[PDB]
Order: C-alpha cells, then sequence, then structure tokens
C-alpha cells in the first residue's frame, strides 16, 4: 500500500499552486515519506503532520493566514512539546526536515520511526514550512518552522 | 552515554583540518548521529560507516587517495548493495545524508534505525563524502558519494 499526498504551495490571496506529491510507504522500521515536489523555495524545511485534514487558511488578527486551518502539530499523546522524530516526548507528527534543492525540487526521503502503519496518519495534514526545524520549541516554537509554505491532506 | 567521534577534513597534501565532532547516542528507535561540525563544504553529503578504524589515505594505482584506509562501506550482513537506512538490502553502514549549510556548519541529526547499541559501531570509521547520496548504486556507485571529504574513527 502507499498513500499519495497531493501537495500545494499555499497562497490565500493569489491562489494555491500544485507542486507535486509526497508518497508515504511502510518500511520495516516505520513510515517513509518520499517527496516528489517541484517549484518550492530552496532550503531545509520543517515537515510535520498537523491535526486537521485541511489545508485551508484561517483568519488571525485581521489577516488570512496560509494553512492555519490545519491546526497544530498532530499530538495524539498530548506531549505538548515539539521534538525529534525518534523521541517519545515529541508530537507524533514530528518528521525529519524536508530538503528542497537549489532547483526547487524535493526528492529526499525521510523516516518517521514511531509511525508504523499507513492507517495511523490518515485524516491529518502534511505541512512544509518556510523555516527549518531544530526539533525544539526553543529558541523558536515548533522548531522555527514559521509560516506554512505547502500542504496536503493525508487520506 | 555517547560516543564522541572527532572528525577531520582530509587533505593528504596540505594536512588535515579539525572540523569538530559527531556524537552518537542511543534512542528508542536506533542510533542517532548528531553532528557538531564546522568549516565543511556546503551541501547534502553522503554519510556512512566504513569498515576499518582508520581515516588514513591509501595509495591506489599510484594516486594517494584521501580516506581510502577506511575501506568500503561497513557491510557485516554482506548485502553488497548500497541502499536506504531503513532497507535490509542496504549496507549496515548506510546513514541518512549529512546537511552542511552554506556557513560550513553541520548540526542536523540523523537516525540509523537498524543500529541499536553503541558497541556495534565501535571499531569502524565515520565518513563524509564530497558528493551526495541517492541511496542506490545507480546511476553512480555507492550513492554518488565520490571522494572522501572528512572522517573520524569510532572508538
Ligand atoms: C542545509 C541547507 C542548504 C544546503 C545543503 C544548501 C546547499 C546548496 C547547494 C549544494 C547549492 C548548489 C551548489 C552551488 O552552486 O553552490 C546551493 C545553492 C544555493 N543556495 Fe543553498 N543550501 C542550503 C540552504 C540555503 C538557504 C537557506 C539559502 C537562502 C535562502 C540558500 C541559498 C542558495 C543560493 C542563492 C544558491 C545558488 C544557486 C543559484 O545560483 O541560483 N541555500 N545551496
Ligand atoms: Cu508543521
Ligand atoms: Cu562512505
Ligand atoms: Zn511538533
Ligand atoms: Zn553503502
Amino acid at each position: 500500500e502507499k498513500i499519495v499526498v497531493p501537495v500545494q504551495q499555499l497562497d490565500p490571496q493569489n491562489g494555491n499552486k500544485d507542486v507535486g506529491t509526497v508518497e508515504i510507504t511502510e518500511s520495516a522500521y516505520g513510515l517513509v515519506f518520499t517527496p516528489k515536489l517541484h517549484d518550492l523555495a530552496h532550503g531545509l524545511h520543517g515537515f510535520h503532520i498537523h491535526e486537521k485534514p485541511s489545508c485551508e487558511p484561517k483568519e488571525k488578527d485581521g489577516k488570512l493566514v496560509a494553512g492555519l486551518g490545519a491546526g497544530g502539530h498532530w499530538d495524539p499523546k498530548q506531549t505538548q512539546k515539539h521534538g525529534y522524530p525518534w523521541s517519545d516526548d515529541a508530537h507524533m507528527g514530528d518528521l525529519p526536515a524536508l530538503f528542497v534543492m537549489h532547483d526547487g525540487s524535493a526528492t529526499t526521503p525521510v523516516l518517521a520511526p514511531r509511525l508504523k502503519k499507513l492507517a495511523e496518519v490518515k485524516g491529518h495534514s502534511l505541512m512544509i514550512h518556510a523555516g527549518g526545524d531544530n526539533h525544539s520549541d526553543h529558541p523558536a516554537p515548533l522548531g522555527g518552522g514559521g509560516p506554512r509554505m505547502a500542504c496536503g491532506v493525508i487520506k
């Protein structure tokens, strides 16, 4: 089995852009997230599963915020702490960061060892942030991901 | 409890340079390699455990080849195939790639889900290549890592 997650670059004002897919598969050691993305900003990006199966924007402080409809990091165990993908004190949605090369493409797979079966992740959203991920809530909350750059619904 | 691996940039002609350490720790999901490196060439770099506890150069067909004293990828199960860290068909030494930022720093930890205890990696070497790693032997052997850029002995 695999899940093919369609991913859009988010722009609530001018309209989202299709940027490819991320394929989720089961390895013998956890779920593998294999990007097949194009036309994204180069850099190493925070990459997390968020709670709600939505990539819609939401209003906050008289501004429409991209991706905010996805809610927070997926946290079924209620750690209320952002962390490493191999830490049991981290949100279940915390994945290794996603690398976009200088040409805007992302093709480097990453493992989430705590996630074992595809059924676990259905009904949630897959988010790529503008910033990175130091896998801590310090010095910036949620790894320093910041704005939500691209998103797809996992189902 | 950790192994602190001292790492040098390899240059047989001009002399090696000290570039920091990589710390190895146990997690509940395998060994974690946490780099604390500086002044390396930027890029996504192949990162593997090699067979021999040496970072010395070795002459091959009349050329002194940096790091060749380390031997090949550590392959105790004899897969004879370079692959993903989460595949049982891959060399045991196959790690996720090492990110070196433009400022020369490497600080992004990676997981080896098939390695469980610190003792298993002692007596080997930790290699960082000039090239990348597509975790295949095609289109280039050994993921396209090419030359050996930096190394430390795991003790
Ligand atoms: C770990 C994170 C990063 C890695 C591994 C990385 C690596 C690279 C590599 C390998 C290249 C192409 C080789 C070269 O021409 O030098 C490159 C190009 C470049 N990178 Fe990065 N980079 C990272 C993050 C960033 C960030 C955050 C920025 C700035 C937003 C940036 C800006 C650039 C620019 C301007 C180029 C030149 C490509 C061009 O001429 O259009 N990089 N980077
Ligand atoms: Cu996120
Ligand atoms: Cu190697
Ligand atoms: Zn998180
Ligand atoms: Zn290998």
